[PDB]
Formats: C-alpha cells, structure tokens, sequence
C-alpha cells in the first residue's frame, strides 16, 4: 500500500462526464471502475457506455437509481458493455439498445468492500485500481465545493445519495484525503474532481458501500 496512489498518472482515467438531470451517478460510477480495468488488463484506455447500463440493467430503476453491483452483475451475464460511441449517452430512459457489436469490455462479476473500512478501501484502491464508492453529496458544501480536502460536519454516512468514483488517495497539506472523479461535468468542483476527507470516520460514507469489477 504506498502512501500515495493516483490512477489518473497511471493512464486508468478518462474524462469527466455529464450526467446531466438524470440520475444515473451509479452507471457513470460503474463504466469508471470497468474503464480502469480495461486499461489494466489490455492497455486500451476506452469511453464506456453509460446509457446502456441505464437502458438495460433491470436490476436498478434507471434515471432513478441504482446500484453498481447490479450493473457489474448485469455486464457479467450480458457477456459484454458498449463503448461510449457505441451507445451514446443520452441523459434519458429508453429501450435497451444492446449491440454486442458494440462490445468495449466484459467482466467476471464483482468483489465488494467490508462496510465502513476504509483501510479495506485504501488496500482495494492501492491493489485493484478506481473503485465505485457512494457518498453523501446532498449538502450544500459540496455542491459549492472548488478547492481543499472536502470535510463537512453534517455529512450522513448513512445517506448514501450519489455515486462516484475512487481513483486514488493522498495527503494535502498534512490533510489525508479521497481523489474522488465526479460526473456533474468539468465546471463542478474541481476540473470535475473532489478530494474528500480520508480516515475521519468514514466521511459521507465513503466506504459503506464500495465495489469494483472482475476482470
Ligand atoms: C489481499 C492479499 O493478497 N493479502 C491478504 C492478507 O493481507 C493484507 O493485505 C495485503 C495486501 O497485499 O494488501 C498485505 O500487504 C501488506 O500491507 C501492509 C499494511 O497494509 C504493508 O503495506 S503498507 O504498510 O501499507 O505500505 C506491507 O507492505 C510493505 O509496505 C512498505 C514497507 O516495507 O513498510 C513497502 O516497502 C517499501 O516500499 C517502498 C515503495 O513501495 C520502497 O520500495 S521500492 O518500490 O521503492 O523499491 C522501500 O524501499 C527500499 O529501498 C532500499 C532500502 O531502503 O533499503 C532497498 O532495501 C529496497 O529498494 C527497498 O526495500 C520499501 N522498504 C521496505 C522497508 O520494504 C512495501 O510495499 C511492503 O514491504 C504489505 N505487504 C504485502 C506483501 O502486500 C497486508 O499486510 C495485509 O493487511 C490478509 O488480509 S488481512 O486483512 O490482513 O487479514 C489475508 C487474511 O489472512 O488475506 C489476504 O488475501
């Protein structure tokens, strides 16, 4: 475990995306975790699709929610994912529009991060590389947020609302903290980036509920 991991140096990490008004973090979460993989396994660095994890994962509700081991789950036992050109995102619910000549990546399932460790998540992330973390992210700091080790008083670690993705971790100014790659586009926060605090009390539940694919 070195004490400073960053993927997006690695070459693991595409561009920031946009969601846009559909609620669909958990499917940009998860197309994250399977680019880095991807990249891991192949050294291809590769747009995954989105829209067809929110079109033809079952498991979750779309534009509404969802979680991404459903989605991980959904690629295993659908032999395959769109890249992005494949299936362009539409920041809507439609019919799933599956192409298998499409297919950018696969995945042999899922493995999921003990509740509320986030040394566990430090091994994970320092190990397998970007992992899918849900947080907290209905404050009004964070919304505003631009600079600094994101650290909120009123942050619920048990309101996991947004889906994001770990691409590292490190220290700033003796401040330990999360490199967190968000979806609300490149003119949120930080080039479309967050730090947020690490070891300090599982912060926005930042490892309450994490995963990544198999590959
Ligand atoms: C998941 C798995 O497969 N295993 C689990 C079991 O384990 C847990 O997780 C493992 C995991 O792989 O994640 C275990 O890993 C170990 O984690 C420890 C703490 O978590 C240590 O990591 S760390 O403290 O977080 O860093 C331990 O790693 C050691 O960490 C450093 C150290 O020595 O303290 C590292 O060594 C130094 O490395 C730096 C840069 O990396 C530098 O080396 S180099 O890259 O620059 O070449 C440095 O340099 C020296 O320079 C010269 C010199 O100074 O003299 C010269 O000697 C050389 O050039 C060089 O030596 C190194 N210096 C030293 C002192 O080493 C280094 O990474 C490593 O030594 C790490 N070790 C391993 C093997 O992974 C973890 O310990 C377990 O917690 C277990 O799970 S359980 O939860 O623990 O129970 C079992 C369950 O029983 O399940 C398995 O699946």
């Amino acid at each position: 475990a070195p004490d400073s991991v960053d993927y997006r140096k690695k070459g693991y990490v595409t561009p920031v995306k946009n969601q846009g008004q559909c609620g669909s973090c958990w499917a940009f979460s998860s197309v994250g975790a399977l680019e880095g993989q991807l990249k891991k396994k192949t050294g291809k660095l590769l747009n995954l699709s989105p829209q067809n994890l929110v079109d033809c994962v079952s498991e979750n509700d779309g534009c509404g929610g969802g979680y991404m081991t459903n989605a991980f789950q959904y690629v295993q036992k659908n032999r395959g994912i769109d890249s992005e050109d494949a299936y362009p995102y539409v920041g809507q619910e439609e019919s799933c529009m599956y192409n298998p000549t499409g297919k950018a990546a696969k995945c042999r399932g899922y493995r999921e991060i003990p509740e509320g460790n986030e040394k566990a998540l430090k091994r994970a992330v320092a190990r397998v590389g970007p992992v899918s973390v849900a947080i907290d992210a209905s404050l009004t700091s964070f919304q505003f947020y631009s600079k600094g080790v994101y650290y909120d008083e009123s942050c619920n670690s048990d309101n996991l609302n947004h889906a994001v993705l770990a691409v590292g971790y490190g220290i700033q100014k003796g401040n330990k903290h999360w490199i967190i790659k968000n979806s609300w586009g490149e003119n949120w926060g930080n080039k479309g980036y967050i730090l947020m605090a690490r070891n300090k009390n599982n912060a926005c539940g930042i490892a309450n509920l994490a995963s990544f694919p198999k590959m």
